[PDB]
């Protein structure tokens, strides 16, 4: 109509494919059951998917884009399944198009890769829809709801992170259930080793990385009850998410959390109901996207649990700022040594806000989209995806 | 800072006092108890609290408005209390707004009429945001889902409905539990004339207005069967939806539905959590407004449960058609024979969009924010709340 | 020493493969839109293609097995699961499955990189049998029965009735988004089918994923008179929840699922609550063979029927070897739905077909799971190095 | 056919009877609640059925065996019901021979010793698959999981089984509940003087036999709690499970297990359901076999519950190696000082692996079937069945 | 500190309650609750929301 705002429509598509403690130091992992595959995360193949880029451009000339996990299947599934949806479409149709995408990807989809391709798909139209508006994106979902961002630090030196003004230190557990005894033991000590360091009142959270069970995480959980961990993060496989009832009946007065390898609405409702977890903890990358996290978190909210995502980078900060029921978020401590904090998306962007005093605020956010822009000295690393169907 | 949009800011707040079947007819209230009570719907005062239309002005002169029930009393509330949290607030705080509006009533609100108050001032900050960005409020929440919004149609004659290519007839119930084993065969041959008028294949659905009770209802549907009545729209008072299990126990084939007189999305939760219920049916200028309604549609989606909201006008119609789990809509034919369609806020706009035929396109929403300009000539008829302050 | 060296794996190959089933009316969850409710290939049902994986043992010998999944699962085949295969003893089916299931459980679980560990498993048990000279079924437990018993699905069920089918599977046609309309032409076709068929033949409803509860719930309702035998995949996998509402109201009719539910974590849910009459899952999709084994072997302790999805030989040799097993699905996948086709098409020479509606064990006793490739085929083949090629 | 091998098919069966602390030392019994079955487990008749060894012969002259508890009533069911089957028959098709073994022994089976029966049978099918295949059963099951099988060691002395290198010990529990508030005492003094001897460290699990209630189990539970018990072992009577839920509840961080003297996988998907026991136990050579112990593990591992199952020799080795859920296993301290390691066959086979260090490889399997193989020396001691039916 | 401090001022026996005025939520009582258990507070009162 002619009484409101022609919005251009969605052009084209393109795909890039982007060319220390984390996978040397020792992690509790599904894998670490077996001798070869305990020392090394790479050995096991965390890093085997790569990282992606996806460009949607406006019949404006207007550019929106966002990475993440996924690399070259990702890419793949992009252009052969996804693409259909997207081309000629308003990108205001953000509603329908996450629809279409999950319905007509159901049959090899609902969970994992083909998720993360819709995630990042999402991710690159609100992009887009804030640099059209010449608005961040934040404020297209319901405003700032708090003027500062407050953050926790992931890594393994929590001493650090309390040096640099993050309120919480997140640690990863070391050994998993098949060291046996002692190896719950060095658990303990491990932990009790970091408490000691921090002092008594600095919040200590522990990540378990899917890889404990029941019955070991109740023994771990009752022999660190001194030590007051602030939270256990992700003890069991997102398959048994039951487990958490178990956990409860034994330490109801200990906090749980999971939800990091869990995908859509229907995937978080299970987490909420039975209210067995004290925190949903979505990543904005790999769940549905910014679309379908919106609704994750109302769902989350009904019950007044806290939705605090995974360490996304600006897609994580500016769903933070505009909620209720969430309340803070994680930041990776990225260097080498866990002792300072580095852009989550290293040399990709120039212009990433990094919360160098533990904190951001609303203002480090006000820059169209999601504020990110693409470093022209790596242009030549975003390897175009032509490749891949040359057949 | 510079590189994004400078949003203008809340200026003033002003609120105006606005000075047949659908009250003499036989239709079946919880005042149908008593003798006296029960010809009319007057009578108990139905029509007690009369309207109410609020203006929000922004810095640079655009106003947003809109109009609900609650009159005189929800004028006061409006400046004695809400009008603190808005005066110089950027009007995209949606969450930070309702929260803060929410939260400081929660000592004599949650339900009922003070948070009919708070869904007229989030309606008209809506109607303000689309307003200044010139498009409708629909292209502001996801976009459309589907290019038509197809109407049911509330009243006494459904083959009127039908005539006017509604999908569906919605009729009252004439008798209440008290009029005993007469009433109950009187409401049963009520409906079965409807259903020969209009055929055996065109929609038809009761309205019950609060009124029944489980082992009434339970009767009533069991008598009725073979007139294939589409839902059975709100039997109980909304204080015991936990009898809607008992309900789906004695009558699992047949459908009901409930929610217009409840409020939050913490009192939604509830009509969600049994499966119970095959709709629900907020209303928008009672629950709380747009920004909470979004919230119980997210929430009722991960469960696939549909909203379809209370016939609000371009308030409920915006609504409809943005979201995956919203399929359809209401109407009421609001002319004494029930026989036509006439506008919901009657005299007050120029440019309602009326479904005339039965339906509405994306096309007729795409006016700026909920595309309402007032009329006028009942510019007259709006008085100014300010002698409820003269005390 | 006084025990059979068993060849290790040598090498790993992965290849990709270059009507009313796409284009007559099928309810899906894509039918909710105008432009995807048409065709299936629209919305993308053929989008992955097919891909063949082969596993060669220190001693020549090569198993084989396809599915779909195409560029993006062999892509996954060689960067992520090959490592824990090159050197390892193929009898270790246990531990081969465990570490390819957790060390893809970031990004996997349910879907596609599943779909990927069921035909390395399937490829893997091909070898087993080849190496051994014995067929698959006999390494699985023997033969519980002589007879598997087919039902056929596709859009006529008289020639299902003719060719020797115990029963016939039709797809139901329209979506709860088609409305009051969509729900009486549900009806009609099903009807149509009955009157066809007569009252005793069985037939069976494919709803594909496309329903919620209350539409089941009606439509069921208005079938019953229709005596349909059973309704499969009703609702979305997302929510096997709802089964628990619909046998609420109708304990009498039979529900089926599991198509596109994935691991023993995954069918444990369906089997709780025994709100499901029989569970089908598809062993290309859901892990492969030892992980279809402990599917049915949990419900076997509660006395579920599993009857899995098409998948010619794969599913055969499983079918015929377990007690709970009692028969299982023909696709007709001829353009008219009125003759049977071999599944793979013209990828394998000796594809065993049942085109008097069952097979014998004899049809079986073969090596492996008794495929052999068509050399003509050989060329379509296309080997999967171009996807590294960076 | 002629594509495949030729396998051979069974020709006959025979069967054979065979002709300190744990039957004189204090131990807590069903039957200790009567003073003149208190002192002595023979007393009230452990060993009353003795021992049996089954033989199956195909038709290429290959034998497989298989021995267990049974005795002369065992063999006479042997031939009187289940050889039936058996003749004629491939041994391959181990699925169908144990359902109809099952299904037609159930109007006096299901439970007990006709399931005994079915298990020895069962055995000696796998001992002859194994052999003819010239492969250990282990590789034809699934292959290993793991190179290493650990061994926790049972009986009156943890401090020789800590000596031995066994990771844990299990102790009898000496008294009663018929023996009071004193026999609980004297119970908990007995655990305290072990623990002091075995130190800190060192995994202690007590078996209960049976022979406690719900009540006593909370109680003396609680009486131990400084002791830091490993796992407590069948508690209650087999008829009780649903009396671990009640325990449960009193004790969420405490270990139980069961599963001993429960049969088939109906008998087991009762003990996982609910999830209140953290090991479940078989004794394959009692629950119908290895074809059913497969199917009891499968079932468990779905819910992630480690089966642990009761010591028979290999018959539990190939299977505890060859499973995802199934971390170690159990060898019986079987010397009269209960503080040396002896074959669990005593001297009926030449060459049964024995853990005299607390663990087995897969190396140790490396024989063809069960890897055991018969003493000439014994085989005079083989009473041939034939005289319980000369009628 | 603010609770401890009371029950200090009145010593060991007299009755201490505590009204939360609708302001907490499930994890936060659980927590703080757990950190009063030798104040023997009587009893904690509209710890949560009504809704």
């Amino acid at each position: 109509l002619s009484s409101v705002k022609d919005f251009p429509k969605i052009k084209a598509i393109r795909s890039f494919i982007i060319g220390h403690w984390l996978i040397d130091s020792d992690i509790s992992t599904p894998a670490s059951k077996w001798e070869q595959y305990k020392k090394s995360r790479t050995s096991w193949g965390i890093n085997v998917l790569g990282s992606f880029l996806v460009e949607i451009e406006a019949t404006d000339g207007t550019v929106g884009f966002a990475t993440g996990f996924g690399g070259p299947p990702a890419c793949w599934l992009v252009h052969q399944h996804f693409e259909r949806f997207l081309i000629g479409a308003d990108p205001r149709n953000t509603n329908l198009l996450f629809e279409q995408m999950y319905r007509a990807s159901m049959f090899y989809g609902r969970k994992g890769l083909p998720i993360a391709v819709i995630s990042v798909i999402d991710l690159a139209l609100w992009d887009l829809l804030g640099k059209v508006r010449n608005e961040p994106v934040y404020r297209l979902i319901g405003g700032a709801t708090k003027e500062r961002l407050d953050f926790y630090c992931t890594g393994p030196e929590p001493t650090a992170a309390k040096a640099m003004g993050f309120w919480g230190g997140k640690v990863p557990l070391p050994f998993c259930p098949d060291d046996g005894h002692e190896g719950l033991r060095k658990n303990v000590e491990f932990l009790r080793k970091h408490r000691e360091a921090v002092g008594p009142d600095f919040p200590i959270m522990v990540d378990c990385y899917m890889s404990l069970n029941v019955s070991y995480t109740i023994e771990l959980v009752k022999a660190c009850l001194d030590l007051n961990i602030n939270w256990w993060e992700e003890c069991l496989s997102p398959d048994d998410t039951d487990g958490f009832a178990l956990i409860k009946r034994a330490h109801p007065t200990v906090k749980f959390t999971t939800g990091e390898h869990e995908y859509s609405r229907y995937g978080f409702r299970k987490l909420v109901e039975g209210r067995n977890l004290d925190i949903i903890q979505p990543d904005v990358m790999w769940l549905g996207g910014l679309t379908e996290l919106l609704k994750v978190a109302a769902l989350a909210a009904a019950y007044d649990v806290p939705v605090v995502p995974h360490a996304s980078g600006p897609y994580s900060y500016h769903f933070q700022i505009s909620q209720p029921n969430t309340p803070f978020q994680e930041y990776l401590a990225n260097s080498p040594d866990g002792k300072s904090v580095l852009p989550v998306f290293g040399d990709l962007f120039i212009d990433e806000p990094i919360p160098t005093k533990g904190y951001l605020t609303t203002a480090d956010l006000d820059k169209p989209g999601f504020g990110l822009t693409i470093n022209p000295a790596a242009r030549a690393k975003l390897i175009p995806s032509d490749y891949l169907f040359k057949v």
